[PDB]
């Protein structure tokens, strides 16, 4: 199985499986596959979300380039597939990350030929437009720098609605959008309907995302396999949340959105779950309009399994931390966090996609009915497999023992690390009586962090995970070991900025715990920092004196937040997790640069297959590998492409 698929210019396509999917019943099968259906007809939304002038400028390059008679080889081509690579990676002309928009590496001039050599049928023309006035229109906005140049602006003295190029507001200032807003808003209501979630704001009015309205020539096709998935639900309480879903698109109300986002957090038990609609606000430099996005999965068993494990020994955890007595809690209970199987993303979830999802966003959703928190294990397994041998752990490891260990063990303890992180380190200790939760002021989230961490740090190596079968020998935690704090003291270099330093909490509690310990362990050379042909390798020379270490560090760290130690929280960042070595950094950036690792990744889907009889039946449902990511795009823009060039 080959977990990646292609790079160009910052980017890495991957794909990942689906595991155990034919485990499943056939009509549990059957439910996947209408789900997907419903998700994979949403990614024009996006597009035309994302600006205006997106699906026109998609349709025209993607004409061009599949008709194209001309020298594939030129350069003019070779960029110009370049940037439909990009524009299909980020579902439009604007960085997925950064928000600017993509400078063309060809000329205009190219491509106005290439254009007027493209079939006038097959290009996205209104009705009595001719190729030279779509060029007109397009191609200020794709070369002229200064034309809708970020997504999403967040800079002062601008109009944001007016200065951010993705498609939520249309001839509306923004004074006009937040004021909208403002007014619409209802203090004293105890159940806020989520207020211009589902809707373009234009002139002043909404435009809502619904069947016969904005949109509804996706939406209808996400309507039609949401009704056949709601044929074959598996249950009462799946079944009621799919048919809420239909109305919340049928009629666009937003009170419909909550009663479905109630139904949804009810619906628990399920083995298939799926998301579907405008979810994160993220795209709207307001924070109002919800982009779309959908994810089919179904829960892995095995590894929701093993969280639970772990959660169920909360106790044991606390009990036999290496913390002082009158920190830890008497009666503490684990909560595990389910793991889900990925079927298919789409929408602002493809192709850079997430590893977790926490919805609904209702607050008051959350607070009086729940809310579901999962992570999606096949998602991050992708990730971990497609990274062995890359080049990273062959040039920057100490030596080849470390190097086979951390190739064995490192993926299954770094996940277990994470585990008892998210699952009981933050759950784990208590504060005194009368000490504020943020006495750590601007180190708290640090320090926080930090104990999560070590909390897991010190647990991925007890001999109980051998004995609960989490690890399958005493050796393996020395892989999570030996990346934490290689990457703690140098290689989470590669982040940062030449002449900056540590800035983000995370990376400062990594760097923190893992100079702590450097310098604990210097008079015995616990860990050494060693330079071979001017390269610098972390070499660790004791595991168990290591985890005595993180131990310690964990009991100071645990002291200072249940007394609200200010002062101490202060010297542990600032003496530790802050200054970077310039030398340093550059040494380890050039190393790096050298492999040619993009920065961001994302996802192919894979393709399922309705399998029928001569009368209709399903008699099975397939999942395949086969389709690389040109192939991938094109079929998705030619089958799954239903709205309007333009959506006015
Ligand atoms: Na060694
Ligand atoms: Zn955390």
């Amino acid at each position: 199985f080959d977990y990646t698929v292609e790079q160009f210019a910052d980017l890495q396509i991957l794909r990942y499986k689906v595991p155990e999917f034919e485990t499943l019943t056939l009509k549990q099968k059957e439910l996947v596959y209408y789900l997907t259906q419903a998700a994979l007809e949403g990614r024009d939304i996006l597009f035309d979300q994302n600006g205006k002038y997106n699906l026109r400028i998609r349709r025209m390059l993607e004409a061009v380039y599949t008709n194209y008679k001309g020298d594939k080889s030129a350069p003019d081509f070779k960029n110009m597939e370049v940037y439909l690579k990009r524009v299909w990676f980020s579902n439009g002309i604007h960085h997925h990350y950064g928000m600017e928009k993509f400078v063309p590496g060809f000329s205009q001039d190219f491509l106005k030929q290439a254009v007027l050599g493209t079939d006038a049928q097959l290009l996205p023309l209104s009705e009595g437009q001719t190729a030279e006035q779509l060029s007109d229109e397009l191609f200020p906005v794709m070369f002229d720098p200064a034309i809708l140049a970020k997504r999403v602006n967040q800079a002062d003295g601008e109009d944001l609605v007016l200065t951010s190029a993705s498609n939520y507001y249309d001839g509306v200032t923004q004074q006009e959008a937040e004021s909208f807003y403002g007014a619409m808003k209802d203090p004293k209501d105890e159940t806020p309907v989520s207020y211009g979630l589902n809707s373009r704001l234009v002139k002043i009015q909404e435009k809502v995302w619904k069947v016969g309205g904005l949109y509804t020539q996706a939406i209808e096709k996400i309507v039609y396999w949401l009704k056949k998935a709601e044929t074959v639900a598996e249950n009462d309480a799946q079944k009621a949340v799919i048919s809420k879903l239909i109305q919340f698109y049928e009629t666009g109300s937003l009170k419909d959105f909550d009663e479905y986002a109630i139904l949804w957090v009810k619906d628990l038990d399920s083995r298939i779950d799926f998301v579907n609609g405008f979810t994160e606000s993220y795209g709207d430099p307001l924070g109002v309009k919800a982009s779309w996005e959908s994810l089919v999965n179904f829960k892995d068993l095995d590894a929701t399994h093993r969280t639970e494990i772990i959660s169920s020994n909360a106790q044991w955890f606390e009990d036999h931390s290496p913390v002082d007595k009158s920190f830890k809690k008497e009666k503490v209970k684990g909560v595990s966090a389910k793991v889900i199987t990925a079927a298919i993303l789409a929408g602002d979830l493809y192709p850079a996609t997430a590893i977790g999802i926490n919805l609904p966003n209702a607050n008051w959703i959350r607070a009086h009915h729940g809310s579901k928190s999962v992570t999606i294990g096949n998602i991050t397994d992708a990730y971990n497999k497609a990274a062995h041998g890359n080049g990273f752990n062959e040039e920057f490891v100490s030596n080849d023992e470390e190097r086979q260990r951390i190739d064995q063990y490192g993926d299954l303890t770094g996940e277990l690390h994470t585990d008892l992180h998210e699952s009981l380190g933050h759950g784990s200790g208590k504060l005194l009586p009368g000490v504020d939760p943020d006495a750590l002021k601007a180190y708290g989230s640090t320090i926080e962090e930090a104990r999560a961490d070590l909390f897991g740090l010190y647990y991925v190596a007890d001999p109980k995970l051998v004995e609960l079968k989490l690890v399958p020998d005493a050796e393996a935690y020395k892989a999570e070991y030996y990346t934490f704090l290689m990457n703690g003291l140098m290689t989470q270099l590669v982040r940062i900025e030449p002449g900056n330093n540590i800035e983000e909490a995370h990376m400062r509690n990594r760097q923190l715990i893992a100079r702590w310990v450097f310098e604990k362990g210097a008079p015995d050379k616990v860990v050494e920092m060693v330079k071979k042909d001017g390269k610098t390798y972390v070499v660790v020379n004791d595991y168990e004196k290591v985890r005595q270490l993180f131990g310690e560090l964990l009991a100071e760290i645990q002291r200072i937040k249940s007394t609200g130690d200010f002062e101490g929280a202060r010297t542990l960042v600032e003496n530790y997790a802050v200054k970077v070595d310039p030398a340093l950094h550059a040494e380890v950036l050039a190393r790096y640069k050298k492999l040619n690792l993009a920065p961001y990744k994302g996802f192919i889907n894979p393709v399922y297959e309705l399998v029928t009889d001569k009368d209709g039946n399903i008699t099975d449902v397939t999942v395949s590998y086969n389709e690389d990511y040109v192939e991938q795009m094109l079929r998705y823009s030619k089958d799954y492409s239903p709205l309007p060039s333009v959506n006015n």
